[PDB]
């Protein structure tokens, strides 16, 4: 696809003869890898030099009447505004026709860095495809020698004009997904919305209760959680883009592929539909010989299939994206941290419940289940799989924090600066101090000791930091609230990006109240309560948790692209 | 919604201060009618002159460098096929941007004819709302004074010079819907697919099989036959429209407004959700309390109620542009006749079963259903209202053949042409026969009479009269196949309009198939064979004429379109 037959596309026709044609200069390309290899080879250099004063010629003559053009809108603007100084009515229309003369010129004006980045993508493209095509590193050098130094990409008065046209439309003034894949939404959407009500209807009406479903639901749950994280970030992708903020450039994207927020409710879409089916078949089990036990691996095996399928479908370009993410998470410290490494670092740290409910699969199937019954995954009436013996469960459940404090240590080590690169390390070290003091009060009474309560109290006392510590970290600085210059906007920052001031305060509100009621969830299951109240209560926030990082997901990528307050682009 | 922004929609901006400005001039007249008064008509009827004049010198203008265009594009092809006459590649590539350049000239030409037709449309709406806001007939005298004989209008060259364009494109040189109706498209069809799935497991397993069904199906039949009606009409649509034909001329639809086949989709699946509901609380009952039988009239009122809803919402403009034609199509001899009415007239000849269950469901509830019990639409276990006593079935049956008659009579009467107006009469009138023998036979046979075999060999007898007739003129003049001139289009007329001729010669055999099993199972109703067989044999049948119907509808529209064989347009 080589970037080749898709730059002309996202062209505008009107620049058709001018923009570099890439699709052309390929074709004799290949002429010499099916039939001097010197003189073959400095032809393409002196071929690009003709592409290099076509474009330097025609973006300079571009460039200088553009600033000529920003003169005259200027001329045009504040003369309109001199006309406000029916009669206004019409001139606010005359107005508005030349706010669509600067939007025109705007868009004239967009074409021009088009012509640029597209062009001074196009050229490096055609230079590497040279650079294997006839084995030579001087067009790696010609790049160097010739584009670097061109007229038309040294000089960046392009950028720094719609800086001013934006400027001046804040201060005066003031492509869709192609119809198959909306579809395909649609069908995902509705075979999931019927399903679920059968599902709710079989448990309260077909399927038996008097034996004990609490295996089946504490196993379920690692799914339900990951089909609410994927199509609740959908929304996400679609609120970035919505109110402006550029998440391609922060996120370090490809800048021209990237999933819009249809493609992601499709592959949430998808995932609801097995998982339902999955759930409803151990129901009734149909089959009557197949044992029950063996749904629960042909979900979640055809996830683990669908991420690290070789062949080059199903949305494969994009699923190494998060392959490659994924392995330099979790070896934090052998490499360095960029803005996807953190966000991925974090987005682990609210997704606890599934990791530990892969402990729970993998012990259940390998210690309590029975691989000689058909119906095993409902046991016929005390298993140290969902106990906290030896505190497995604690081990894995300070592995998300692991990720992240070792993350903030490594990020100290490259600049050594004790904030706010240290005290991030302390809002992270406070999660082992959770768990450990947790586990010990639990044996402790299992076992009869009289300083029994003791270490409840540590527990508790130790409770309150980590909820104070993460909440006033997350409302300070992850969003950048609470700001000495609130002027009209109280309480929050000096700028705001999106559109009602209501939401900032929402959720403030709403990232208090979740905080302090998760930090229990991360903390009960390591003791034993009570066997109804050990998943009832788990089953009941879980799902709760994840919502809190999808709010907060809002809030940090703004606060990135307003601000830089993670200094990752500098 | 008045044409008035919807005009400059549909407008290029490029020419945005060219077309006409119907916003200011709408703007002065509530500005009047908010605030003599012949001063007022008098300086809008040089206003629109403002207009008149501003658009004759630019259409005349383009006009004039279009035909020296047309001259320039005769100095471009030739000379490119007189080049014609690795260079050749080049030659042919630098061909293809020459037929991209006659693209876009093409599109300019485009633009100019609707900087006509848009501008003579803007002219008549406003012309007619002065002539209510003032209360005066110069403005209809102005669009015939003025318009009716400006040069921008009485100057058709430009139609004949995109003829010439299409002309030589075919000599020499060879927008989307919403997402959201996607969307809905999508779910309505999932939630649809999942229903009857869920519908077939019920109807196997939990529904009791023991009582007769045979009233359910006989009842239910009628809203699965429309739905499979309306979903292929939306194919149909979709055909017409990417194939070429114009059907918004045939049909004389609004130019502006219609509708896309995704609506058509929509409605196919809402209706279909709606008649899946029905038929699965029919079988369960979990009211317990409400009677089943309550069902069938609640789907079928809330589809009445749906075709017949006052509020201008929910597809209000197809709707009652629907039941204006249905209301001119049931009065047929008092109304002339266009395209739509007999389109609509024949689809209903093909749609005869719908009024044959309505029929027995009056008769069933009306006659045979007890209001006093709950489980009532399962008999019990011999009903008249499915026999056919006193030939009421033969009436409704011979009902549509009986408009399609009149229609063609009263085209006669208005024309005088034996031919081709009086050989469909023959061809429509064979039905009665049809029925009248067939109901004379069962009646004959219940009665026990010697020479009802008599009546035996004449039903058989005229049975091949009528499929024969029907056969034979579907095939020749509808379709307008077996034409003399064939050449390379063997047993074809001389131009196609689909791509492929297999699609032809397959629609060729299945309407041959189709057409000798239609007419047994519009034959069978009337007598008495088995109760099975009665049933069993229309309700595999009835499925299929609809489709065939379909096929027809998908070549008649571009027969007419290419040949205007039913001289409605002239
Ligand atoms: C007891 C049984 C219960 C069973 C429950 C099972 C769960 C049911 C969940 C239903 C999921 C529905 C979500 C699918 C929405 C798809 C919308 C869509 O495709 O529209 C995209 C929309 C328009 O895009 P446009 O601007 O035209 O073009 C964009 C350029 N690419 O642009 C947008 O992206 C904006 C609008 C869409 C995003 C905002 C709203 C989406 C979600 C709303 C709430 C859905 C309900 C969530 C579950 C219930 C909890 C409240
Ligand atoms: C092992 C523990 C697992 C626990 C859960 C951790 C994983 C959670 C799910 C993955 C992470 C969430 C998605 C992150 C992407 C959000 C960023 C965004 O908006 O961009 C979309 C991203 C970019 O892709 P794009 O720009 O097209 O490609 C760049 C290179 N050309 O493109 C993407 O959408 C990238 C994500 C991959 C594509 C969608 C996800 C496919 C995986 C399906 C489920 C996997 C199940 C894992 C096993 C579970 C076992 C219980
Ligand atoms: C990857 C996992 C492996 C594959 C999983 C396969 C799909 C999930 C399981 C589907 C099972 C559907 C029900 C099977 C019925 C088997 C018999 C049964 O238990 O029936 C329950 C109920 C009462 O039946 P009863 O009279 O007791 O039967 C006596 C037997 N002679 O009788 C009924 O069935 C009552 C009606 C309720 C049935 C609801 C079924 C809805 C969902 C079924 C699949 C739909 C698929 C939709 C998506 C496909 C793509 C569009
Ligand atoms: C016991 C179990 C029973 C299970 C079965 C129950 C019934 C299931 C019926 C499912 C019906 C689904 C049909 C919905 C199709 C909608 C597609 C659609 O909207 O796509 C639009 C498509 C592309 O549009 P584009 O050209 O991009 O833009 C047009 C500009 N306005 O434009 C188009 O319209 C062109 C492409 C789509 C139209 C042609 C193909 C549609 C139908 C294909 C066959 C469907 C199956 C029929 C039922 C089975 C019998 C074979
Ligand atoms: C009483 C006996 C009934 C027996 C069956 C007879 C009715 C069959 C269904 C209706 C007729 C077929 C539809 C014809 C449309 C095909 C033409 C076409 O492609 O154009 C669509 C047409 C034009 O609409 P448009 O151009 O937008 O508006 C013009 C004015 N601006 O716009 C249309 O789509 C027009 C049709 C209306 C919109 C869809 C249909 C709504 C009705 C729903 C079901 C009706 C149930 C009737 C009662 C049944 C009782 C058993
Ligand atoms: C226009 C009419 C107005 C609308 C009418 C109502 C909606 C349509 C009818 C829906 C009926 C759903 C099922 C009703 C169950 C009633 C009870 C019953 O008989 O159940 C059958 C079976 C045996 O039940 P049993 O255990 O004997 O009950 C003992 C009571 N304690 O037990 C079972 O239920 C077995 C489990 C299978 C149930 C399958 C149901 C699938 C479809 C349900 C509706 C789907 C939603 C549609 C779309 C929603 C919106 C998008
Ligand atoms: O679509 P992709 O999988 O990303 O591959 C394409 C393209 O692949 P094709 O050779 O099959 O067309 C190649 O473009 P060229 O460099 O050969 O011109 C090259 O990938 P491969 O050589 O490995 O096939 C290139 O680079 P990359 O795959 O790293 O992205 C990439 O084009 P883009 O860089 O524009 O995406
Ligand atoms: O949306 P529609 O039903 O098609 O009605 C609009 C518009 O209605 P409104 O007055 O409510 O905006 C009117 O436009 P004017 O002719 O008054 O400028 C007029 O309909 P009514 O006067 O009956 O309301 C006109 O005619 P029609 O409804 O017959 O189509 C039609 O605008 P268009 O003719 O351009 O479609
Ligand atoms: C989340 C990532 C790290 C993977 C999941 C955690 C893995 C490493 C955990 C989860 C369940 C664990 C097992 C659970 C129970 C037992 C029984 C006992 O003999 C100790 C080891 C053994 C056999 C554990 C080995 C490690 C194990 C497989
Ligand atoms: C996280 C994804 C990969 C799901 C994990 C599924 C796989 C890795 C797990 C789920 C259940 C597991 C099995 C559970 C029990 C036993 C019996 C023991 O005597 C040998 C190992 C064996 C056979 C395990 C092998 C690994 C296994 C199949
Ligand atoms: C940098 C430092 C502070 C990080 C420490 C993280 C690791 C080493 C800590 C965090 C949680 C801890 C566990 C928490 C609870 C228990 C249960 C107890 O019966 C034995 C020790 C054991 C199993 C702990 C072992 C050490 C542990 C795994
Ligand atoms: C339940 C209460 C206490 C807290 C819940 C807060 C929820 C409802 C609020 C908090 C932040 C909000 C989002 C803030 C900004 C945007 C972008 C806008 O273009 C569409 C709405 C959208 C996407 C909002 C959706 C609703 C939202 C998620
Ligand atoms: C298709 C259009 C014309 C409407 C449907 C046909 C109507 C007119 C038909 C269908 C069912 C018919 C009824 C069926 C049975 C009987 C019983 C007997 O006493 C004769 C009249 C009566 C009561 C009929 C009256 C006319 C009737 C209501
Ligand atoms: C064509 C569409 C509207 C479907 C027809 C539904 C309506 C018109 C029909 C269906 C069943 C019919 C009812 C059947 C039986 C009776 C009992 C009789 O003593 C009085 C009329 C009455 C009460 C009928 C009135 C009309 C009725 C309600
Ligand atoms: C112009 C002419 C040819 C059209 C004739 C159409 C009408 C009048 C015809 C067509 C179908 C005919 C009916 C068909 C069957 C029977 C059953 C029989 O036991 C009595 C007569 C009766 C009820 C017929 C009466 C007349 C009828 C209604
Ligand atoms: C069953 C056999 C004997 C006959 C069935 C005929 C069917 C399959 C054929 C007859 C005419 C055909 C159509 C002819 C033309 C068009 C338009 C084209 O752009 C897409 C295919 C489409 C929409 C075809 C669909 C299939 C079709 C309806
Ligand atoms: C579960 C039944 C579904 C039946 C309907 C399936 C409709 C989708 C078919 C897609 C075929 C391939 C086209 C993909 C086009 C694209 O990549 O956008
Ligand atoms: C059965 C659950 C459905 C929930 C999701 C419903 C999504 C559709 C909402 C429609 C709102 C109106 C939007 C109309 C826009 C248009 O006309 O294109």
């Amino acid at each position: 696809m080589k970037f080749a037959e898709h730059l002309s596309a996202h062209i505008t026709p009107e620049w058709r003869k001018q923009y570099i044609q890439y699709e052309a200069f390929k074709d004799m390309l290949y002429s010499a890898q099916d039939q001097y290899f010197a003189k073959f080879e400095e032809k393409f250099f002196q071929t690009c030099e003709k592409e290099l004063a076509k474009i330097n010629t025609f973006y300079s003559e571009k460039l200088a009447e553009a600033q000529r053009r920003f003169a005259t809108l200027q001329n045009e603007l504040q003369s309109s505004l001199d006309a406000q100084k029916h009669e206004e009515r019409v001139q606010h229309r005359n107005i508005k026709d030349l706010k669509l003369a600067f939007s025109e010129f705007y868009l004239s004006l967009i074409l021009l860095q088009n012509y640029q980045n597209l062009n001074f993508t196009g050229f490096r493209k055609i230079l590497k495809k040279h650079d294997k095509i006839l084995e030579t590193s001087r067009g790696a050098d010609w790049r160097v020698a010739h584009v670097e130094v061109a007229p038309f990409y040294t000089c960046k008065k392009i950028n720094q004009l719609i800086s001013e046209t934006e400027a001046v439309v804040t201060n005066e003034l003031e492509q869709p997904a192609p119809a198959w894949t909306t579809f395909r939404v649609g069908l995902f959407c509705g075979i999931f919305i019927v399903l679920n009500i059968t599902l709710v209807l079989a448990a309260v009406f077909k399927l038996e209760t008097d034996r004990s479903i609490w295996p089946l639901i504490r196993i379920y749950r690692g799914g339900f959680l990951l089909i609410e994280f994927l199509f609740l970030l959908g929304i996400n992708t679609y609120g970035w883009r919505q109110a402006g903020v550029n998440h391609v450039l922060i996120f370090e994207l490809n800048p021209r592929s990237n999933l819009s927020h249809q493609h992601l409710f499709e592959i949430a879409g998808f995932l609801g539909i097995l998982w339902c089916l999955s759930l409803l078949a151990c129901f009734f089990a149909p089959i009557s010989v197949i044992p029950t036990y063996v749904y629960p691996l042909a979900l979640y095996g055809f996830m683990v299939f669908f991420l690290i399928n070789p062949t080059k479908t199903f949305y494969y370009k994009s699923r190494f994206w998060l392959l490659k993410l994924l392995f330099r998470v979790f070896t934090a410290p052998f490499h360095k941290v960029g803005f996807a490494d953190f966000w991925l670092a974090d987005q682990l740290n609210s997704l606890s419940v599934i990791l530990m409910d892969l402990e729970y699969m993998i012990c259940f199937y390998s210690l309590e289940l029975k691989w000689d019954e058909s119906k095993g995954l409902l046991p016929n009436n005390s298993g140290i799989c969902h106990k906290y013996t030896y505190g497995v469960r604690a081990i894995v459940q300070c592995i998300p924090a692991w990720l992240r404090f070792i993350q903030c240590l490594r990020r100290y080590r490259d600049t050594k600066r004790a904030f706010p690169h240290l005290v991030n390390a302390g809002k992270y070290s406070t999660t082992f101090f959770m768990v450990t003091f947790a586990a010990l009060y639990s044996t402790h009474k299992e076992r009869g000791h009289s300083d029994t309560m003791v270490f409840f109290y540590l527990w508790i006392v130790f409770y309150i930091i980590s909820s104070c510590y993460t909440l006033i970290w997350d409302l300070k600085m992850d969003w950048g609230l609470f700001d000495k210059n609130a002027g009209e906007n109280t309480f929050l920052r000096e700028e705001i990006v999106y559109p009602q001031k209501a939401y900032y305060y929402c959720a403030i509100i709403e990232d208090v109240i979740l905080r302090f009621a998760w930090t229990i969830q991360i903390s009960i299951t390591s003791t034993t309560l009570l066997p109804h109240s050990g998943d009832i209560i788990a089953t009941v926030f879980a799902p709760l948790e994840v919502f809190r990082r999808f709010v907060w997901n809002f809030f940090r990528l703004e606060n990135e692209h307003l601000n830089n307050c993670g200094e990752f682009r500098a």
